[PDB]
């Protein structure tokens, strides 16, 4: 039989309240990717190309739970983690892959990095720009988009599932040379 | 097993080539961060969903490089984009071309005979005139002179992000962006 | 230039560096005999149809030097090898290692993040660990103490023995020749 190779995680929280929040641009980009989810411990899950895609049913914060019993059945090794979440250090626009370091306060990529023991998984960053002040973050990601920003929105979300192939079938370095450099504003 | 373009890099093979003018386009190729290997008459790598040429034919023959591969994956000329050194356009200068002539080009000549149009696309990159237009052969069989190599330098990071450009957006909206550039 | 290696010793550059325990990497590159000269943001050298690498930018930063030198000669990441110090090994202790976490050594995991995988290879140079993990960063920016060094002087000398080992056999024949060593004994 097969072993999954893979795991692709889509960032975001549960329910219909939550659908269309910035925090949930990860969950946006896993359902632009033509696959059949089907629920599977914490998470919709969904196989292809010999790997595993999954939008955690935890909340935002609590993902870690859902990740690292799959990677640990599967013996699945960081390098072919790929977190697919929503950024705040970057611009609206902007797309920039990631292999470990910094979470940037970001607590879903906390929550993976606690659960894994390891910061050095991979991550499709999803820029979404950032308020005024920083102690407004929490009211930022858990608000829509504003509708002058669904257009770009729009062409990030195209983009981006282009970059989650890119790096399933190449991995990081390949995939960041010819996407982190697009401005999609 | 579907491939849905074709990148072109004009070219010939070998070492002694490598670092000369009329290899400008594999130069460009070589920037992309892909992992090319032999394959048929060409060292070849995949991305995006199509393919990308560096053809071991030499310049001049490398439509029978190209002409397989886009038969076999019925891949419409639109969608190939060949680029290549240009001596009618000054180094520093890149140019989206859809169709028209070859201009004299005999590689762009190689390929327009063998896939039996000229509507494919070009990536034309300004490498400018010799002095004397009888040593044009020689001009762009020699290297870059050493006062040129910050502008190539240039050229090759905007020709990187110009044929990404066009495999994922097509010609006009990336002629827009670069085809008023210029690098001198 | 074909290259068909890369090793690299993990350290900090500057005169305030050389003695300290972070910087056992550039004393076994420095036993080797070689002649190193500036090359990017690195001291190199060429022995053996390889590269030899002192990074100069500093040891949390040595992938900024490593992967584009590794992507522009094609080398594969098991024929790179980073000879560095290791907390989680007392002193004396002299290990190959093939891929595996980084134990929180920020210069490995520069790589690894670096490379997008794990794949390298290391020497792993045991220096034990503080009492408390909340003074670790003084206590790899230090000197050894006075009867360390001379378990330090057979430690270096095992481990410029392994590299050139490792240049010929790789990694587990020369496991094979030292990764039973205990040179505090
Ligand atoms: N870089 C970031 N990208 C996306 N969400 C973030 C980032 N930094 C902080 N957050 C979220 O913003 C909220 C405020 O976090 P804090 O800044 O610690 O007060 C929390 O829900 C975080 O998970
Ligand atoms: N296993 C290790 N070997 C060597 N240096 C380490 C190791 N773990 C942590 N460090 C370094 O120790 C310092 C303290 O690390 P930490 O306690 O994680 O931030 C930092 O400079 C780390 O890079």
């Amino acid at each position: 039989g097969s072993h999954m190779m893979f795991l692709v995680v889509g960032q975001g929280n549960p329910g219909e309240r939550y659908a269309r929040t910035r925090h949930n641009l990860g969950f946006m980009v896993l359902d632009r990717l033509g696959l059949s989810f089907r629920p599977r411990g914490e998470a919709l899950v969904a196989e292809a190309e010999g790997g595993l895609f999954l939008k955690p049913l935890t909340y935002y914060n609590l993902t870690g739970r859902a990740v690292a019993p799959l990677a640990r059945f599967y013996k699945i090794p960081p390098e072919r983690i790929l977190v697919v979440h929503d950024e705040m250090d970057l611009p609206l626009g902007r797309i920039r892959f990631k292999a470990g370091g910094s979470a940037a306060g970001n607590r879903g990529v906390l929550s993976i990095e606690e659960a894994l023991g390891t910061r050095a998984f991979h991550r499709l960053r999803l820029g979404i720009g950032k308020p005024p002040d920083p102690s407004r973050g929490a009211e930022y990601v858990l608000s829509p988009f504003r509708e002058e920003e669904l257009p770009v929105v729009e062409r990030v979300l195209e983009a981006a599932k282009e970059a989650v192939w890119c790096w399933v079938r190449e991995g990081l370095p390949p995939c960041a040379g010819r996407f982190n450099g697009l401005d999609l504003s």
